[PDB]
């Protein structure tokens, strides 16, 4: 909805956003939203995501698709009215994204999803990319394991010519929706094929906000390697504007840079990661700050 | 509608437009239009805005959507007839923009919306952009608070991968419409995703006139950073032609230049802003003239 | 319709076209067509103009839309048949342009619309453009007033982020149709937003001929400034091929060049205008010749 | 239809084609086809031409549109079957072009349409173009008069911002169809606006063959001036491949080059024209050979 | 259908393909397929070809169009089922190409169509092209007569601005289909206009295989002359990949090079032709080897 | 479906993927999936593949199309539900790819398809390409025979101007579906014509995964030669991202490099092949390793 501010309430908002990343207990936001979702009336639509055509499918708190749901209006705090209607498996009225309020007045945050090796990581969408030899797939799985911590991470597989990989975009959004409804740490192996259908465009523009609202993190690999400035520029835009965090390889094999947006209007942070391979390509991230817009575009230059 | 002029009535018009910016009390046009809107019969359509598909949704004076409205024709002073009809939630007959006359013969103005730090600011649309390190988001919120003055400003959030952010264009135009119907100072955090669907194109072409007619100001951030001349040129076109005022960053961090169109056929004004950060990135605009077309393009060059 | 000629009838035709511009009384053609229009039976469709979709709306002699009109055929002198039919507010049968013959055998003329400062000006469409510091909006209004003479000029406002400006293309063509049905001098402030929908394309290709047939002049501003050779070339093409006359700014501020197509197969003329500003940006054109295609292309080069 | 040949019948065909241009009496082919058309059963569809949408309208021998005509099959010599059906004003079954056989076994000809100043001119389509100062409109009218000889020439006017010019493509094909059904020499003032809708594409690809089959000549002006290689290349292709003859200006003002295709597989001929202006821009062509493909492209280079 | 091979059956296949070009009697495959076609039940669909829209028209063995044919399924040797159904003149079920099997296990051949001047020529499609002065039209007709030998050749005419030329694509594919059903040597005068609608794209991709399967040869001229890399590259792609053989002009007027694909996986052959003109442009090919991929691209370079 | 992992389960997974390529018996996965497929209830849909329009056709375990199948839902281990429904020959509900689970928890593998000349080859899709003189068609057939071993390989022929080649995309995907349902080694001679319809796009993105899931190998030729960076880049992208393995010609005639993706997150391998021709162009691959991303891009450079 829309929110109104004066100097006092605005400074309070920035303090709360700053805290959502810097001082809240890691993963606390996810626990909170899990609670909100479980308290939802059974059968109530909670999430809508776009399919290939641009239409939207809808899920309930248990990640089950809602094929029929009669028009139901709810008036928001600001006066706006939300209408949700599902017919023949598709959204007749409503919008893409969360259909129930998980945030309230606390918007514009990058809720801390986990802490690892002395660094806080943000929920939302993390794009792992870059040119060079450092492998992306091995890195997204290591990050998944590390941010997972005590919890297992969920893996969504899409669009790679390997066994058992789904390549149908509509099955893909279903897997993603289920993952975000049920897990805090999610890995997507290959955003490459979404990079375009209406649904694919909606996905790139919606996923970061969906994840950040839930307090979960979606870690996705994206190979820039493609000298087609129509696509390479989309890679740079996806990484620049649709990602909450960016993990990009460097000049040194095994080394990566993490650039994190800490919240609305706040500074991006940066830190370096050292990694090494064990058996069967299992990668390990070794354990034992603020950057400006200029530095950011310098990094984006890497993908050309 | 159309208007007829001879030398005398044209000179009176330019004098009135000059005064709407330079001498009228700041914010007075907004108070004036609020009264016009409140005198509208209950249930009467007053504003129509384009949704993604190019269709339009319609609202009444209280910012409630009209789903059904039987054909009604009104003849204007110039002889033009306006027919409005709403069916199944969408405008069947009518046009985008204000459906009731808010201006009469007083057209082509940039009604002063507020005065801050010794400078007058125009209503209409203000695009905050430029390249460099100066952050745009902190600046749009500082301007919102500053021009808000004694009133709170409204914040419309769209298309950022952060918590609670709507990413659905149709929810976005609903928020924008309600905001212009009810508030004098509005901030849009991220015009980046509109920059294209029929709806998005309609929005860039319509918003400035809609706001200037209401006497409200809409402050939107737009990042030029994207070396794709297809998009970078659309940013410059939006900044050059669809904006009532332009706020652009300079070579000096923290410093900004404000270029203001004062009215139809009138000269653009320019002044500079110095700013600084407090805690949690809250920016403050420090407190304690005419330019030509050449200078303007010089400034536009900056976004390349 | 089609016309047949031999050497004798062709020479008489060129003499008549030459006279329509060089010696007829200024504005006499407009008075003649006004008589033709008023002698039309009531309810008879006289003008059709394309809306955004490419469909067309129809007006009677009093500039009122015709929503229903049963099929009616008329045979012309050349044997062609014109069938007009309007259903549900849109043309079902007919063509864009004048639905009643305003010209007969006298076609291919640029009927003199007015005389000012010792120069004859042609009716039809006049595009005011150019790069540089010289302001286009103040010039179109000064030309409107000057060619208006004893008559007031009509102003059609479209697509500028200023108060009361319509930004809906369909309201725009309704405004234009009414202006041409009722006034000899018309100003359009901003052809910029038409420069593309089917309707916008129809408008650029139809307006000059509609106005020249009527004997009225449409003075429209168009800013070339936009380094996108897709658009900048559309500005050059419209100025080259869709304009009866072109008014373009020069190297010297305040100075403009007027290039006039005097008639079918006849030579283009050229003259210069000096101007200055008074209070509130009111511009005054100071008072007290054949060119070749080469010269024309040189002038067009200016818009790059 | 398809035709079968052995060496003997092929040499006979080339002899007959060669004769159709070089030795037949000028204009004899047109007289012959006029006879064939007048002998046609009344109400029988004889010509179909594409409108803007790509649909086709149909005319009878008297240039009157056929709105309804029930399915009717005719078996051709080669075994192919022609079906013609018109419903609600449009062609339901059939093809664009002549719906009755005007040629027989004599195909691939450029029937001599007239002789003037010691030169034979071909029927079909003549495109008058080129860069430089020599005016095209004055030249197409002089050629029209000269090839007309004892007969008047017909003028189709389309897409110029001058009085009485039709700008509706569907009215334009009707005028063209009527002209070809009833006159031997036709002038089209401005192919510029057709240069794209389905109908416009059909027109460029159909007109030359339609005219050559009828034995009439269609003289059309086409200004290349437009530095948009998307359009300029279409001008060159239209002139190279859709024209039976080409008349292009040269380095010397008033001088033109005529390149004529004399028939299927035959050599293109070339000759020069000297011209001068009299009063009111009436141009006169003064009165008192084989070229290779290379020379042809040299000339095409001129339009860049 | 699909075919299964081991080393032995594959070696037999290559031996049979080698013989279909090098040792079978010239024209024998065409005689063979004529018998297969004549053994087809009356009224049975045997060939389907795409019309402009992408739909397909269907013919029986006597080259008569089938307007209605009830669903009929046939199971092939490999297990694939072919279902054919024609409704209202268009294929409702089926595929483009031959609807009856003309080849069995003998696939991937370039069946020798004729022998002339000591050289064997392949059936399938032959593109005659190149830059320079050597005329293509005279050459396609000389090859037609020469390969025709004791039989007349069929000429399909399309898209030239000359008398009696069809310019309607749908009439064109009807002529082509009837020609391949009834004649061994076919000349197409002007593939220039197909070079794009779904139908045109289907034609370039289908014609070569259709002809090579029938054992007939289709000789088509294609002018590369058009400096529009969009089109010039399509010409080279057509010459490189959609042609069974290529006949291209050289630096020496009258001289041509013939590049022949002899079969699936086999080497391309090359030989040279000397030619001369007699009366009325009738060309005669004078009478009295392997190349690599490199040489081939060298030749393709010529068309730029 | 989606899968959950912790450090322990992830390491077990990588060990299993590593083994599926490096140590499992060659061709064992194909035998396993053949068993899964044969144990499927009769009439059950097992594979869906997209046709030209983007719609999909469905096959049962015996490679016979299913034209009608009433809605039927199945719940997977992860909670996702698969609903399959076929109506009028097309999939009404379901997804492209395998409709029955052939993999379970073992996904992301490149199951070894065969061993030849001391090298293991992966199932999935293999693209044979490169510029130069080395022939692709003779190589795909030699690879087919060699990987076939004791089994015959299946050949799918598409889009070449040779006898018996199908050129209809819908017959093509039917051929491919049947080949993968019944054979371990499949050759596709000419992916060139798919390189675009929705179906063609679906095919490039689906085939590798379909084949790898089955344990069969699809060996497809693709000629890069075409200087149209729109297409040449599509060849590089397909070879880079849609291929399980790549076989590319080198500087030395007869020599090829094989780059193999061994599994999800695992290293690519590389080895060289020497070849020679026997009679009738039958090629023989002579008998008697990890690379980095840099090396891969270097090889891709070759196709420019
Ligand atoms: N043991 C290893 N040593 C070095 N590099 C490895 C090792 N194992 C895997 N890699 C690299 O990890 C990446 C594998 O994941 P893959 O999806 O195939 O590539 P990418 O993520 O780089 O697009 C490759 O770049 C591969 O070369
Ligand atoms: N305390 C600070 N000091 C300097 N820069 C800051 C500070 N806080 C925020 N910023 C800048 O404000 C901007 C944050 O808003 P954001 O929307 O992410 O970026 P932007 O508006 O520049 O596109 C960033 O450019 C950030 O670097
Ligand atoms: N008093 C003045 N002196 C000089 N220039 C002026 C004056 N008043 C207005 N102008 C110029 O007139 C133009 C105003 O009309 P506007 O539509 O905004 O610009 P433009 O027509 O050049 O696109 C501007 O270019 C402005 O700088
Ligand atoms: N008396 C004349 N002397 C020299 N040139 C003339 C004369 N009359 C007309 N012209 C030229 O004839 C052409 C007029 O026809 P028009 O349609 O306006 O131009 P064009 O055919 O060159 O596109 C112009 O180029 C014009 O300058
Ligand atoms: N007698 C001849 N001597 C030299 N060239 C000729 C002769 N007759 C015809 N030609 C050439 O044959 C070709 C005629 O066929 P056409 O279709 O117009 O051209 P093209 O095949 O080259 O595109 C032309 O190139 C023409 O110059
Ligand atoms: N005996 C041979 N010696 C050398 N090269 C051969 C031999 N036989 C066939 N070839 C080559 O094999 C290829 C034939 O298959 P084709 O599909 O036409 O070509 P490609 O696969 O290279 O596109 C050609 O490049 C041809 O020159």
């Amino acid at each position: 909805m829309i929110h109104l501010y004066d100097a006092k309430s605005f400074a309070k908002l920035r303090a709360a956003q700053y805290a959502a990343f810097h001082t809240d207990a890691p993963g606390s936001w996810f626990d909170h939203t899990s609670g909100v979702l479980e308290s939802v009336e059974d059968g109530t639509p909670v999430l809508a995501i776009g399919v290939e055509s641009g239409d939207a499918i809808v899920f309930d708190k248990n990640a089950q698709r809602i094929v029929a749901y009669k028009e139901k209006s709810v008036k928001a705090e600001d006066g706006s009215v939300s209408v949700v209607q599902v017919e023949n498996g598709f959204m007749k009225q409503g919008h893409r994204g969360w259909l129930v309020d998980l945030t309230g007045e606390l918007v514009g945050c990058s809720p801390v999803v986990a802490e690892f090796g002395g660094h806080r990581y943000a929920s939302g969408m993390v794009i792992v990319t870059g040119k060079g030899n450092s492998g992306k797939t091995p890195l997204v799985h290591a990050l998944g394991e590390a941010l997972g911590g005590k919890d297992k991470y969920a893996t969504v597989r899409f669009g790679e010519p390997l066994s058992g990989y789904n390549t149908d975009f509509n099955v893909f959004v279903d897997d993603i929706a289920r993952a975000m409804l049920q897990h805090r740490v999610i890995v997507i192996d290959s955003l490459k094929n979404v990079i375009i259908s209406r649904g694919a465009f909606d996905l790139l523009s919606d996923i970061g906000a969906m994840a950040a609202s839930r307090g979960c993190v979606v870690i996705a690999s994206l190979n820039p390697t493609s000298n087609d400035d129509k696509i390479v520029e989309l890679v740079k835009e996806a990484s620049r504007s649709n990602s909450t965090s960016l993990v990009i390889s460097t000049d040194v094999d095994g080394e990566w840079q993490v650039l994190t947006r800490t919240g609305e209007g706040l500074q991006r942070l940066t830190h370096t990661l050292q990694t090494s391979y064990g058996e069967h390509s299992v990668l390990t991230i070794h354990t034992s700050q603020a950057s400006g817009k200029a530095i950011q575009t310098v990094i984006k230059n890497d993908e050309l």
